[PDB]
């Protein structure tokens, strides 16, 4: 059975995904309560801090038999849901989608979280329909960033091990694993396939991965603009060094697209409505 | 002032190095306090659960306006103060010493924690006596060993970046570090002099330590036997990898030495004289 607490202010109800949507009593209004079954509270710790339209927001949270996690409640499902299969989504969707990841990822970055495992089921649509505002879930692998190799650095090396002069050049390129995965999750977008795979290959997807050889198919590609292919590009570097950020993604060509700007303000301003209070009128 | 609770069960008195001299009220004997002011918690943490002959026991600990930190008083100070200003430390002394150094950090590795700053000064001697019990120190920097690395190769690295899957060649080899150190700290006192620095060298600390060229001062060395020469090369190395474990240091002939094993045993049944609890007599 679920708690008193969580019965106390919440109406139960059909299964999501363990996922399970609910009512809040006080409201009358749907929510979703994300059961993680006995690092929750790195999650928690990340997501009452975080605040952007393009990542999740926690309501509530019950630590009781199990961890019990409310969320606003997304209309549209998992992002890999429209994706499955072959499922090709048309570009101006996958512009719309990225650039919210963009900005989404772009926010973690500039508050020092690195997502760590950003994948089609991490992102949801809010609405059913294919012009919606997307939001970024799941901070259960995500990290925080003052390293202990400064620490280290501020005294004579004399007794440091080469390895960890050496950590020094690499270091602080963490967050570019994160715009891998984007470039990832743009492939799989823009083509219906992914980059990296053991279908109807030889060599190992570890060797794929190590290499930076994605597997082009020209036919699919055709359907696909070059400025897009050329993001993907830039994205899918093997050197997180020469690897793009999302500040060059999002100065990119690609995405210096007024009209999927205005559409993401409309859909931004259209889900601020019932929040609205007065302005201070000059 | 010291906290009430401090004083209610220790007297404080003359400063050690802060680090300061108290008398515990119920035994009248003597203990090392240091005051560390305002990861302590981590220290602590470790330094309850470990237990060994050659590293440092807490006896008690107070959190008060500063951290003050009870230890076991040792009476010869700082292995640093034994080989300052080109002071050459005796080969037997070397042996005696470094055999306990390999010994307390085996002990550090086997329960999955890694020093980070072994250096002579976080070298503590018992007595005043050259062959005396030595103690490892300052677990300050200290880390803890499961990866998230680990949990996240369980899953399809289609969205991982390549990166990630480099660093599992490298990986699980951090302790190595300490043994690095080890080999510098043997370094320093067989010859008096250390292996990486800036004095009279053109090539950068950084560049000396990467590169591995330890500088070797052949008149200063003819004094020490090729087994101790050998041992230094071995854990000298700059593959990690490559680069001798504690396990493999102690099996090394240099080591195999029977006298020296005898009097570390004869020194650590003299320290557990007071502590014997009578023997169940077959
Ligand atoms: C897991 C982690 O977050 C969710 C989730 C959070 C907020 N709204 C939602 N609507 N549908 C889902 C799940 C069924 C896709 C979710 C599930
Ligand atoms: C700092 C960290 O530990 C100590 C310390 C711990 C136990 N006994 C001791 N005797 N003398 C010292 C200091 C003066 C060298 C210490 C100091």
């Amino acid at each position: 059975v679920y708690p008193k607490a969580l019965r106390d202010e919440y109406i139960m109800s059909k299964t999501l995904g363990e996922v399970k949507l609910a009512f809040e009593r006080k409201t009358c209004k749907k929510v979703a309560i994300k059961i993680i079954s006995k690092n929750v509270e790195t999650e928690i710790e990340i997501l009452k801090k975080l605040n952007h339209p393009c990542i999740i927001k926690i309501k509530n949270f019950f630590d009781a038999e199990d961890y019990y996690i409310v969320l606003e409640l997304m209309e549209g499902g998992e992002l890999f849901d429209k994706v499955v299969g072959n499922k090709r989504l048309k570009e101006a969707t996958c512009k719309l989608y990225f650039y919210q990841m963009l900005l989404a990822v772009q926010y973690l970055h500039e508050n020092g979280i690195i997502h760590r495992d950003l994948k089609p089921e991490n992102v949801l649509l809010s609405s059913q329909e294919e012009d919606c505002l997307i939001k970024i879930t799941d901070f259960g692998h995500s990290k925080i960033l003052e390293t202990s190799l400064m620490r280290t650095l501020c005294g004579t090396p004399t007794y440091l091990a080469p390895e960890v002069l050496v950590s020094v050049g690499t270091a602080g390129y963490n967050r570019a694993v994160d715009c891998w995965s984007l470039g990832v999750i743009l492939f799989i977008c823009l083509s219906g396939y992914p980059p990296f795979s053991e279908h109807r290959t030889q060599v190992s997807l570890k060797d794929q991965i190590t290499s930076g050889k994605y597997n082009f198919i020209p036919e699919v590609w055709a359907e696909v603009s070059e400025k897009a292919l050329d993001l993907v590009k830039k994205l899918l570097v093997v050197d997180p060094k020469a690897r793009f950020t999302t500040e060059e993604a999002l100065r990119h060509p690609w995405l210096q697209d007024e009209d999927m700007k205005r559409k993401f303000q409309d859909l931004l301003s259209e889900e601020n409505e019932s929040t609205a209070l007065p302005q201070v009128l000059a």
